[PDB]
């Protein structure tokens, strides 16, 4: 099968969980509306190996054997980066997942202050994009909007990528 | 702070994600009704290191450096066990995660055919219990109700344990 793993922060493991529910044939799930019935047949050929929510630097570093840059802001509950570092970390997490679990497609996401970053790494190519929503992990400004936008954009891009590269 | 990590299957990382939203002070979240006002103050002292959804045997094994038993049933999208092995696996995952990440409190959950299993392992004690809902991961029979009860029972027990042991 086509195997997928994700290491997600702002999107709370929902990109991986959605991929899993779609693949397994769930008839109701939060982001099902993004999939056509044809997309859902293609998704039966995908298996999720793991979908991790990894807010801790020490968590990410220990589970994936990578090393992350120092946070840009002090924040007790999650590593907190500005945009430049979120883009760097999404790539480092996707790459580390791909090495640790040997999957076809790895997905990293992270967002501190700004639009956040999602990296989708396949066997062929690496895709890196921001969300549409500026938010702030610490003040909570726009954080739910950013989360929902990031999940939707992550899944839309994942489906485009899967179809382009694998179907 | 009190650190927590989770390795969840049937509960979809929602035990750990709920713990994180309560601890970070989210104003509204799906299972907030489980927390009293005093509970939410206590929760500010908790940090989530990772909450992982790990439906594959290979995923759990590689991320925690453990070995799990062979599945009882053939099923493509997730490891599939009888209740006796679910009870073994929830323990093996909670113990492996606590050694991998050195957290105060580790939680594992798994459910195939039957009521499933949740393990809460603290610095002091190991708790292990089934959910209250018989379901079947392969047919989807009652899986939604088992998931909800598993998250509710997991959180309700986690709070009782956190207060008894840490407060």
């Amino acid at each position: 099968m086509i195997t997928v793993a994700t290491a997600e922060c702002f999107t709370h493991a929902n990109i991986g969980l959605t991929i899993h529910k779609a693949a397994a044939g769930y008839e109701d799930f939060e982001f099902k509306y993004l999939f056509s019935e044809e997309d859902l047949k293609l998704m039966k050929n995908v298996r999720v190996i793991s979908a991790m929510f990894v807010p801790s630097i020490i968590g990410v570093e220990k589970l994936l054997d990578i090393k992350l840059p120092e946070p840009d802001f002090n924040y007790k509950y999650a590593k907190a980066y500005s945009e430049e570092k979120d883009l760097e970390v999404a790539k480092l997490m996707a790459e580390g997942l791909k090495k640790k679990l040997n999957v076809n497609i790895s997905i990293g996401s992270t967002a501190g202050v700004g639009r956040g970053a999602i990296c989708i790494l396949t066997d062929n190519n690496r895709y890196l994009f921001t969300s549409d929503v500026y938010a702030n992990l610490i003040t909570f400004e726009n954080i739910k909007e950013r989360q929902k936008n990031g999940i939707e954009k992550g899944i839309k891009r994942f489906l485009e990528i899967l179809k382009k590269e694998y179907f």
